[PDB]
């Protein structure tokens, strides 16, 4: 590709990463994949207050602080160097480092953390130090911790005239801490991944769609003289922009070489916006589980008003109901006070709020959509339109997402001209048809992937279904949709993971696309593999997982030959709360699951401690992939039983092929050492004891890379392949 920079014109470093094509390129031409990890989920919440802590949760929050330092990696005791080296001996090269905006702002509007933004640029230097891409991630989940997640800072929630100790009683979000009440909380029984509902319940469902569309729906809630839109978009942008500006000032060189672009939003709520009836609950709302009450029946029980309510159970082919609860908030209101107001929102903080946003009263009858007096639904339809337009029928993702994106994208390349832009539509939604005046030709689709069933459910199951097809109404009935075998779920899955692939190059353009989460929970089967049940049988038997991760990560082998960045790596992952967010365990490493520099990991003459203690499942997520690739890969086949692994390549003639630009392929030592014993590795060192067979060319092995020379075709184009094997099957 050309030495200027398709966004600037600019000559490009010799580090440069070229994504204007299908497929990320060096200087030189080659193909490169980029697979590791996120890091870390332990950074969406501060220090010494987990998901299920309710003690100093409100406390702190409110007094404007917010210790994130030393998370995701601690730089006092030197673990950080540890937790990098085995991310780097496992064959990853990338890092999708995860900042909550709560993180930034939490003192206060435009009072930022620049103690934790040095954090963070430390941080990067070290992964830099270690040869890892970083491509930033503005996290969040479900707006914000004290809505059930992660994100956004606790001044936000009183932005939109919320009362945050409210939420509980009106069912309008569940948390953690105070579950099933903040009375008598037992977050031991928090149901598995019902935190994800939190986006169909009132304050996600305010939120959000003050967030994305705050001027289109709710034009009478004016904040500091604009609209609250503005108010909460331009404060995160701002806020983001300030640690992109923090890092092009303060350690610019960290840009292109290490940290290469940008996410989006991390996968942001849609509200309200696009219901096109607030009455009912859509089929095509993937996720419900608990107790779910409809649009205006989160706004009666916001108003303090009983509801019975639809419950929920996730059953093996997706939510069904069940129980038919009442929800009794006892006159109780989500929505603050006046009053409150005045000692705890816009004069706390320092903001002005508009004459006509009514307070202690639901926000929604004050623009019409119900009357209270009655609580009898006025306008059904009235987030399916535009109230300028009503002719107009609204599209998420066109109408407001993509909006937002272009306010985004113009701060993050204004501090970071070469960035490139990682474009991560909502979940379970096609990206929108994006204007090249802002990719100018450097970005990736980044979006996220899951095993829905396996994730919803913890299990394994011996069933699975065609979750995509049938949101693109591929089937007639939705039973063709199921696969049930490991075969025909492997090869459904990885059909599924095409069609993201399908997505960038059918809307967006020849852009790369990077599955920026995928994964599997480890505390499967009632945490049976950590020995809680059947007396302890089963422990540290993680057959489960490693077929479930062996299916996710197989997804992106194959023709796909996808970058992904695998959720997540938790340094401090325990058996008791798993990642300690919301009952989630993902994370690959744990300190219960227990029994130095780049250069040292780079020969390969490292502890096979490093590699194996501490992971679970370490043969499904350490695979062998190839790092640059002269041609563009055409086929990656990897199969842990026997260690084969096939590798197809496209050469054509035009393609840069010496004795200095060769094609590079990692093999783990995880599945292709002679031994990994520690006996043996204390007397000697870790060795490939491989078979290769290549269909062309010279090969080389040093440690654990692997390098391939071979000469171009005269003329048109071929496939060459490459056979990896060691010697005598699997490492027992
Ligand atoms: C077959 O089903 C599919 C298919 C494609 C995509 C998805 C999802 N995309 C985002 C999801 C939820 N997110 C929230 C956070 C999370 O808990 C990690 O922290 C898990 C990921 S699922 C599911």
């Amino acid at each position: 590709p050309p030495e200027v920079s398709p966004v600037t014109g600019n000559p490009v470093s010799p580090h440069y990463i070229h994504s204007s094509t299908l497929h990320f390129q060096d200087v030189n031409g080659r193909s490169l994949v980029l697979r590791g990890v996120n890091l870390s989920g332990s950074a969406k919440h501060p220090n010494n207050q987990p998901s299920h802590i309710r003690e100093g949760f409100w406390e702190t929050a409110e007094a404007g602080k917010g210790d994130f330092i030393n998370k995701p990696l601690n730089l006092d005791d030197g673990s950080a160097d540890l937790h990098l080296a085995r991310l780097k001996a496992w064959g990853y090269n990338l890092l999708r480092y995860v900042f909550t905006w709560e993180s930034l702002e939490h003192a206060g509007p435009k009072e930022y953390d620049y103690a934790y933004m040095d954090y963070i640029i430390a941080v990067l230097r070290k992964c830099k130090e270690w040869g890892f891409r970083v491509f930033m991630d503005p996290h969040q989940d479900v707006w914000s911790r004290f809505t059930g997640g992660s994100g956004a800072p606790l001044w936000t929630l009183y932005a939109c005239g919320i009362d945050p100790y409210h939420l509980t009683a009106t069912a309008a979000a569940y948390l953690h801490c105070e579950w099933p009440s903040a009375e008598s909380p037992k977050p031991q029984d928090f149901p598995a991944m019902i935190w994800g509902t939190n986006y169909t319940h009132l304050a996600n469902q305010t939120i959000w769609t003050f967030f994305f569309a705050g001027k289109t729906y709710a034009p009478k809630c004016i904040i500091d003289g604009k609209n609250i839109q503005d108010f909460l978009q331009d404060h995160f942008i701002d806020a983001v922009g300030e640690l992109a500006k923090r890092i092009a000032e303060e350690a610019g060189d960290l840009l292109d070489e290490c940290v290469i672009g940008w996410d989006s939003i991390n996968e942001p709520g849609e509200g309200l916006i696009g219901c096109k009836d607030l009455a009912v609950i859509p089929a095509e709302q993937q996720l419900k589980k608990g107790p779910s009450p409809t649009p205006i029946e989160g706004m009666r029980l916001g108003m303090g008003e009983a509801q019975d309510v639809q419950a929920w159970n996730f059953g093996p082919m997706g939510p069904y109901r069940g129980s038919r609860q009442t929800i009794d908030p006892k006159g109780v209101k989500l929505w603050l006070s006046k009053e409150d107001d005045v000692k705890r929102g816009s004069g706390k903080w320092g903001w002005t709020r508009g004459k006509e946003w009514a307070l202690g009263t639901c926000i929604w009858a004050h623009h019409g959509v119900w009357e209270i007096a009655t609580s009898t639904l006025l306008r059904p339809d009235y987030f399916s339109t535009l109230p300028t337009n009503p002719g107009h029928q609204v599209d998420f993702v066109d109408d407001f997402w993509a909006l937002h994106w272009l306010a985004y994208s113009s701060r993050i390349r204004l501090h970071h001209p070469e960035s490139i832009h990682f474009i991560q539509a909502p979940v379970l939604r096609q990206p929108p048809k994006l204007p090249e005046s802002f990719l100018k030709g450097r970005a990736c689709s980044s979006p996220h992937f899951y095993d829905g069933l396996t994730l919803m459910t913890k299990h394994w199951n011996w069933f699975n279904a065609d979750a995509i097809g049938v949101i693109r109404k591929k089937y007639w009935s939705i039973v063709q949709a199921v696969r049930i075998g490991e075969g025909p779920i492997r090869k459904m899955i990885q059909g599924e993971l095409a069609v993201l692939k399908q997505d960038t190059i059918d809307i967006l353009g020849n852009y790369p696309t990077l599955v920026g989460e995928i994964g599997i929970p480890y505390d499967m089967d009632d945490k049976k593999a950590y020995g809680y049940v059947d007396g302890g049988r089963g422990e540290g038997d993680y057959s489960s997982q490693q077929k479930a991760m062996d299916c996710s990560m197989n997804a992106c082998d194959g023709p796909n030959c996808l970058n992904y960045a695998i959720w997540n790596y938790v340094p401090d992952n325990v058996h008791e709360w798993g990642d300690n967010w919301n009952g989630e365990d993902l994370s690959l490493w744990s300190v219960d699951d227990k029994e130095p520099s780049p250069s040292v990991i780079d020969s390969g003459d490292f502890s096979p401690t490093l590699i194996l203690d501490g992971s679970r499942a370490v043969a499904a997520f350490c695979r062998p992939y190839p790092v640059a690739t002269v041609g563009i890969p055409e086929r990656i086949d990897f199969d842990i039983t026997s260690t084969k692994f096939k590798y197809a390549v496209r050469v054509r003639a035009d393609d840069i092929a010496n004795e200095q630009v060769y094609t590079e392929i990692y093999l783990p030592f995880v599945h292709y050492a002679a031994s990994l014993n520690a006996s043996y590795s204390s007397f000697a060192q870790l060795s490939l004891d491989v078979t290769i067979v290549a269909s062309h060319g010279r090969v080389e092995i040093q440690g654990q890379t692997l390098r391939w020379w071979y000469p171009v075709p005269g003329t048109g184009e071929e496939v060459y392949t490459i056979e990896v094997q060691r010697n005598g099957g699997a490492l027992r």
